């Protein structure tokens, strides 16, 4: 096992502005929506893409309330009807009765996001049940990467490029073995800014769709996970990056950090019947807490309906999200400790400088690092916060959290795995002096950007 | 030809960042220094290797005053013999009586860059006449691997890592192949940032190491060449990226921008014999205006002396180097031109500003984009500097400028076919009043980041 070789992997520069991004929104729309299917079938007709009512502004502001950095469309999926009026296949919008036949959702959903101060991102299925190429190979690469071609150099910049996984071909299907190499480099020469994820490089499916979040999240994992959604360890395990997970990969191990995916209904698409099972303000703020606090970027979808427009249940729950998020940043922002650590304490108001850039990392003959954060007064909290800084790599192992009760006694107030972006760790409300953050598991010393003692 | 595809083909942003450098020096240094020679045999005496002054900043300032802008040493040559004492073999400098055994130089050369400004990369051969594990496969891979990591890890940001590719029979009489993927997987890890050069796939030589200068030089070029070093297409062709060369490769090309090396003395490691044979000032400028005004970037190697310094013939042509590229420099952004453009006149100041992040572009319908600088005063000029935004891609194909003389006739300047990143186009000094640049080829609309009109 080569300390200096895992605890020194550090991701791009593509990688480290998406995380910061933190959550964004997935679109699921189009022939779906009108026929009300999950999937489709192919070869809709397009006479049934008709919305009456389509409102990106609504779906944007909307968005921004719930305290989104970007948005992700649907701009084709398995079904292969096409938001844009594409030169590759008739089987677009420009063939259907919406805007007279000159509409082009992808751009405006793309001008509407930037004008929102969103990034756009597009999702382009590999699977498609109309195009006649789909079967042949070769001629399906050419028809996906002419396709790819429009998305990426028509539109702006992109800042995610999500390729899915899903293939409901079955034993008896038909047999497309996709050209994912010719496809990155068609990514990475047009906007080799963006993120190729789930079957691409960047970017990692975390292994369900429920939103559940792993108790332990390495980024430094296996390189093969990157091969796991394309064509035995899999994106669902729970254990991918521990050392003892790791150690027989060697070298042969990347940065590929988690995405975690949900949608605020059952369904992707919106389903009237599912009006009644939209989550709530606080269960998708639980879920922001529990991703965004637990070295996860998380990407949820919510489906406008087929008039087009965010439907009401959907819009309240994304505004009290966004309410909960921005007070959450409020009192991140706004609590004021003084720090003290173990070691190297030139560099302990890196801790509390509110800058990403700087860091604490304690000498490497500390055998116990740690850092007190010492309350003004006598406070009631419920979290600890604290964040590594992940350019240099991923290090934490175990963090164990104690406090200062004002009767001078101290509890063990809770204990973490791995640290990475961002770790939340909540307890129960209590009332505290100081709180003692022991990283008393690290791959080599750990380089700490923020901490600090919060009530959520 | 799909032009909608290669106007469109971009450099990541780290061949952004290196395209910037434009000049860095080569250090070819270490145990053929010793016994003055070009290759050595492998297994040379450790004992070989004492140096007497070895004096790194002397290095430095004379590279700083050859207006470089980064170093990239060679950590092991074909030799074997490590500037480092790697943990992987005892080939090294902790073998040898320098600094009674306790040597670094990579560390020595590595802070002294950083404490001058300059960047540091390194050389590490592939090719190992030393090592017992050459030529037996997957073992070399892992110690090649191993030192890679020592050099990624150990000695702060690398800004290169520059791959050669030769190879040979082992000490088994079987021939060594590399697993390049492998090498890129770390390299990727442990430095994002790092440019794998030569044999990989950020930057391609030039072609040749006598610091020729292709007429026109494509970054857009098949992703073919990404292989060349490790009728087929060679790195030494003459046209590797224009219209007729592309067209059967549609979307299989890629941004692959040139890199000319060369040595300022005939051999790449110091001789003593060599030294009444160093390039002058005069020829490393006209070098320099040649490959930097050319779309190429200049690697020159200087290569240290037996006793540990930069011998003064080679101080005196990199002082005089710095110099002209200085006075160049000068003239560059002293010229105080007003800028008019036959359309988008509200983007001409970016013309001007000396930003190279802004741009202008001509109307989509502006059928003969055109730049016309007007000097304060009648002035002799004998060069044109133009420069495309080259985050956007590289697309002129002609230029032809014109100039405005007092006594109101017209002169055809010059003529360039590719800019990128930027041309330098000289031509007979003449005295005028303005200097129009016709562009009158082009892969979709052109995007200008500066033009400027000169005295060299
Ligand atoms: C294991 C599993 O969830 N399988 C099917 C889903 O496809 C996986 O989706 C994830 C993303 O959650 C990832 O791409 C994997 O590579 C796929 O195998 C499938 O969901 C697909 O992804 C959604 C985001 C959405 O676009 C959906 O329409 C798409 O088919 C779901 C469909 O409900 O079925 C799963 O059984
Ligand atoms: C085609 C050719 O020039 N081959 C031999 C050189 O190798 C090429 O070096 C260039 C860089 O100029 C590039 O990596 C090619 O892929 C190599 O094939 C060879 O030079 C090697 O490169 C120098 C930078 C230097 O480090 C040298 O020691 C090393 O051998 C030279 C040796 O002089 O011979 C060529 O015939
Ligand atoms: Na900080
Ligand atoms: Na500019």
């Amino acid at each position: 096992i080569n300390l200096n070789y895992l605890a020194n992997v550090r991701p791009s520069s593509r990688q480290l502005a998406w995380q910061r991004m933190e959550m964004y929104a997935f679109l699921h729309f189009g022939m779906n929506t009108m026929t009300d299917r999950e999937w489709g079938l192919g070869h809709e007709d397009p006479a049934l893409f008709n919305p009456r009512n389509v409102d990106v502004d609504q779906w944007m502001d909307a968005l921004v309330a719930g305290g989104m950095a970007g948005v992700i469309l649907t701009c084709k999926h398995h079904d292969g009807f096409c938001l844009w009026p594409s030169r590759l296949t008739r089987h677009t919008v420009a063939s259907s009765p919406w805007r007279e036949g000159k509409g082009d959702l992808v751009r405006e959903v793309s001008e509407s996001a930037r004008r929102h101060g969103l990034k756009f991102g597009v999702y382009l299925s590999p699977w498609d049940r109309t195009e006649e190429s789909y079967g042949k190979g070769k001629a399906y690469d050419d028809f996906y990467v002419g396709q790819l071609t429009e998305l990426l150099t028509q539109y702006g910049p992109i800042f995610s490029v999500w390729l899915a996984g899903a293939n409901g071909e079955g034993k008896n299907g038909k047999t497309q073995y996709y050209d994912w190499d010719r496809y990155y480099n068609v990514i990475r020469s047009l906007q080799p800014d963006a993120v190729i994820s789930v079957c691409g490089p960047d970017v990692r499916w975390a292994g369900n769709a429920a939103g559940h979040v792993r108790d332990n999240e390495w980024s430094v994992v296996p390189r093969r996970l990157r091969s796991a959604e394309l064509t035995t360890v899999s994106s669902q395990d729970d254990d991918l990056g521990s050392r003892e997970a790791v150690a027989g990969y060697g070298d042969n191990v990347c940065w590929y950090p988690a995405e975690v995916d949900t949608s605020i209904r059952p369904g992707w698409f919106y389903h009237q019947s599912e009006d009644d099972k939209v989550m709530s303000a606080d269960q998708l703020f639980d879920l922001w807490l529990s991703a965004v606090g637990g070295n996860s970027s998380l990407l949820l979808n919510i489906p406008p309906s087929p008039e087009g427009l965010l439907a009401e249940p959907d819009v309240q729950s994304l505004k009290g999200l966004g309410r909960r998020v921005s007070e959450f940043r409020e009192a991140l922002a706004s609590v004021r400790c003084e720090a003290r650590t173990s070691s190297a304490s030139a560099a302990a108001a890196h801790l509390v400088d509110g800058n990403r850039d700087t860091f604490w990392r304690p000498d490497a003959d500390d055998a116990a690092p740690a850092i007190t954060l010492t309350l003004p007064q006598p406070t009631t909290i419920n979290a600890i916060v604290i964040e590594e800084a992940i350019e240099h790599g991923q290090r934490i192992e175990h963090l164990r959290v104690t406090g200062a009760l004002p009767d001078g006694t101290e509890r063990v107030l809770g204990q973490a795995g791995t640290v990475g972006y961002r770790r939340i760790l909540r307890f129960d409300d209590v009332e505290v002096s100081s709180v003692t953050l022991h990283v008393d598991g690290s791959r080599l010393a750990p380089m700490i950007s923020r901490a600090a003692a919060v009530r959520i």
